[PDB]
């Protein structure tokens, strides 16, 4: 009656993991959530005709990872690798992330989205090139979204769902 999809966010401070995941849920962009809330979130939703319950990890900081978190990573079935669009150095951080994902999963074969998120605003500073290149070399979709207008969120998400489908029976 329901599959579920553990999935994981992940990705520099302040690049919109949770207001991602809060528009997904909820269809409201927040200007303002705690940067030190992690918590984890369910979402039902018919995605190519099967109901997937989304069980999801909206992941924050370093020091001392939860039990939470440590079991997510390790039975995470996807992962949002997410950056801002006007934050370069978040770019940057994607190796860092993906390498721990590869790490936990002994593989460089994990489902994954790179996400370029804030493009509603005007100071971008990472080209849809650039980040087309990344992508490309890790073998991997790359979606563009914003959280406050909405664009492309259910996209990330649904697409990460089709990742996972493509690498395991579900
Ligand atoms: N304009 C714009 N602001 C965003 C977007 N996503 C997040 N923000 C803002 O960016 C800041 C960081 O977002 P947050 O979700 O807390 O980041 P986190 O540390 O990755 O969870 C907050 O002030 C949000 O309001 C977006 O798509 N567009
Ligand atoms: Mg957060």
């Amino acid at each position: 009656h329901m599959t579920e999809y553990k999935l994981v966010v992940v990705g520099a401070g302040g690049v919109g993991k949770s207001a991602l995941t809060i528009q997904l849920i909820q269809n409201h962009f927040v200007d303002e959530y705690d940067p030190t809330i992690e918590d984890s979130y369910r979402k039902q939703v018919v995605i190519d005709g099967e109901t997937c319950l989304l069980d999801i990890l909206d992941t924050a900081g370093q020091e001392e990872y939860s039990a939470m978190r440590d079991q997510y990573m390790r039975t995470g079935e996807g992962f949002l690798c997410v950056f801002a669009i006007n934050n370069t150095k978040s770019f940057e951080d994607i190796h860092h992330y993906r390498e721990q994902i590869k790490r936990v999963k002994d593989s460089e074969d994990v489902p994954m989205v790179l996400v370029g998120n804030k493009s509603d605003l005007p100071s971008r500073t990472v080209d849809t090139k650039q980040a087309q290149d990344l992508a490309r070399s890790y073998g991997i979709p790359f979606i563009e979204t914003s959280a406050k207008t909405r664009q492309g969120v259910d996209d990330a998400f649904y697409t990460l769902v089709r990742e996972i489908r493509k690498h395991k029976e579900k």
